[PDB]
């Protein structure tokens, strides 16, 4: 058997908005630390859901971010990272809507998302 699921593509901040713009809309910026750690444990059980992915994949453009490299210390210092995942929904403009601090559940994280888009009260 062979599924895969979520695959960020990388490539450097001016590409990213510009990229965002003309494929659809919307940046998902996947900011991991070299730990690495939890990582992992969403390629395993996330990455392996063809809905989810679909979702992120489609609607919005995806990015992994470094954190490490690549002026990583300047989004990192700028967003306050806190852990290891974090995962920043930005618009093509270049702000952020959302910053989420940490990693949860699949149906959690794709909630956190939606609440972090579209915010209800």
């Amino acid at each position: 058997a062979q599924a895969d699921g979520i695959a960020f593509r990388e490539l450097s901040f001016p590409e990213a908005l510009k990229r965002a713009e003309v494929e659809d809309k919307l940046l998902f910026v996947d900011c991991f630390t070299t730990w690495c750690g939890p990582c992992k444990r969403l390629s395993k059980v996330v990455f392996k859901d063809s809905l989810v992915a679909d979702y992120f994949n489609r609607h919005f453009v995806n990015l992994k971010m470094d954190m490490e490299k690549g002026e990583g210390v300047e989004l990192r210092k700028k967003y306050g990272v806190h852990a290891y995942p974090t995962l920043l929904f930005i618009n093509s403009s270049g702000e952020v809507v959302y910053r989420l601090v940490g990693a949860e559940d699949a149906p959690e994280l794709l909630k956190k998302v939606k609440l972090g888009v579209e915010s209800e009260g």
